């Protein structure tokens, strides 16, 4: 068991578990994202606490364990903020390692812009520098479904009928199919999932679901500034990511000697399909530039 605690962080109570490694050879922290609505879907990264690397988790800003602030403040630069209080306030001056997952990974981007000086180095997996780019990408993937869920999508979903048990179906489906892969869904992620449709910030940032952004968010676009991120970076996409390649690809381009692994036969939510090869990937990264 790691250590948990309620700390007031830039006004709100945020919660997070802080797994120290008996040898503190460096310190990574995680940031969970849509639909994960909490850390509890990454704690599989506990395991790298084995080579010496410290994982701190927290429940973002109306999320998981976390209170909630006030609606105005549910933005991505808001989101950098916090983070940059709570990793101040847990290690002051000290340099960590930022992994993002999904729209955290988005939010590490936003975050290694503005405060890179703080950063040794910086991971993205199965994150995004442009959501238009994103919806875009997901368009096609829902086009590339077997008829019978691709049918319930479009049309249950152009007149907004969410509720509907066969558009409920396809979701899931899709969601089986770019969200963790040939894999038994373990109560992490079941518990990260349940967050979500219980608080608000999913459906008022983001929105329905994954393919269906209509929140305040569906305009964030910093491609061109991503370019002003020249720290060691990693980024994992998978092979049939919700997150296309081809999304990473966007971001591997505009920052410079950043890296590149696309996981074959894996999806969005790698570290459960392929936890130790992701583990060992990510571990040998934050070991290389200490």
């Amino acid at each position: 068991e790691c250590i948990e605690n309620y700390a007031k962080v830039n006004g709100i109570y945020i919660y997070y578990k802080l797994c120290k490694a008996p040898e503190e050879k460096a310190k990574l922290m995680t940031m969970h994202g849509a639909p994960g609505m909490s850390h509890d879907y990454l704690l599989s990264l506990r395991d790298m606490t084995k080579e010496g690397i410290t994982v701190l988790f927290y429940d973002q800003f109306g999320c998981g364990r976390s209170e909630e602030p006030d609606q105005s403040k549910f933005t991505i630069d808001y989101g950098v903020e916090e983070a940059e209080a709570l990793r101040s306030k847990l290690f002051g001056n000290e340099k960590v390692f930022l992994m993002g997952s999904s729209y955290g990974g988005a939010l590490a981007l936003a975050y290694a812009v503005k405060y890179q000086d703080h950063l040794k180095g910086l991971i993205v997996s199965g994150g995004l520098s442009s959501v238009p780019l994103t919806v875009k990408e997901m368009n096609r993937l829902i086009d590339e479904l077997p008829a019978k869920y691709r049918d319930a999508i479009k049309k249950y979903g152009s007149s907004g009928s969410y509720e509907n048990p066969e558009y409920q179906e396809a979701v899931n489906y899709f969601y089986h199919q770019h969200l963790l892969r040939s894999e038994d869904w373990p109560p992490e992620v079941l518990k990260s999932l349940e967050y979500a449709e219980r608080r608000n910030v999913y459906r008022i940032m983001n929105g329905p679901n994954e393919f269906t952004i209509t929140g305040t968010i569906k305009d964030w676009d910093i491609t061109d500034k991503i370019s002003a991120i020249k720290i060691p970076t990693l980024i994992t996409v998978g092979e049939y990511d919700e997150v296309t390649p081809n999304v990473a690809r966007v971001i591997h381009e505009k920052i410079a000697g950043s890296e590149l692994h696309v996981f074959r036969d894996c999806s969005h939510l790698t570290m459960w399909e392929d936890r130790e090869g992701y583990n060992k990937l990510l571990s040998d990264f934050i070991l290389k530039h200490l």
